[PDB]
């Protein structure tokens, strides 16, 4: 009766990303969604970027969260300017902006989610 | 740069729930997103059924797969979900969830879909 998805994450290729990105919401789920949502736990990603700088033609939000504030930190490169985000934080990356992030600090249970907004 | 750090945003929903994305952020968003860490939600024994006028997605995650577990009550049917899991609650459906098990760093996010 209910619509449940547990074949997760869905690996999808994203521009500049070395490996497929783990998606938990995709545009085709449930008859159609206005967002896609990818990302994961950061504790094993400190110092290791998941992508080269890249551009989308949709807006992307970085959602950085951790069990306690301040336990996670990423550096977002935005058109050659570096911004440090401290959990909890939400950053909007406008479509067409060159961008990527580097994990600076993360405990177990720190996440960064990328949310592609459908336009 | 557009960065929001005054988070979570306490909003009343059917206590205030902690929101990390609200509909008015960044000139308007097609979703709202609430939720929080589940390790401190294992202990309370009850949850209240409620209804929204939009679809809500439950998004259940944990640092390692299988480390978090909830019961989703949907119109009198009990569903036991294990992380990672996403469940769609159609608008108008009476629903709630109860946390059965969670390691530190497990989350359930409620995503209201416009
Ligand atoms: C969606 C994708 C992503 C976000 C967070 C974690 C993994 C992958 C994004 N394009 C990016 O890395 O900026
Ligand atoms: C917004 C609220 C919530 C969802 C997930 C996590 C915390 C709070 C939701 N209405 C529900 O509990 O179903
Ligand atoms: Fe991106
Ligand atoms: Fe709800």
């Amino acid at each position: 009766d209910a619509e449940i998805v547990t074949a997760l994450p869905v690996p999808l290729a994203v521009a500049g990303h070395h490996q497929p990105a783990p998606f938990y919401l995709t545009a085709d789920m449930f008859g159609g969604l206005p967002v896609q949502l990818a990302g994961g736990e950061l504790s094993k990603l400190v110092g290791k970027p998941v992508a080269a700088p890249h551009v989308h033609e949709v807006d992307e939000l970085y959602f950085l969260v951790s069990p306690e504030p301040g336990q996670a930190r990423i550096e977002v490169h935005l058109d050659g300017v570096r911004h440090e985000l401290v959990s909890p934080a939400v950053m909007r990356i406008p479509a067409g902006s060159e961008h990527c992030f580097l994990t600076l600090e993360a405990t177990v249970g720190s996440y960064c989610f990328g949310i592609l907004v459908g336009d």
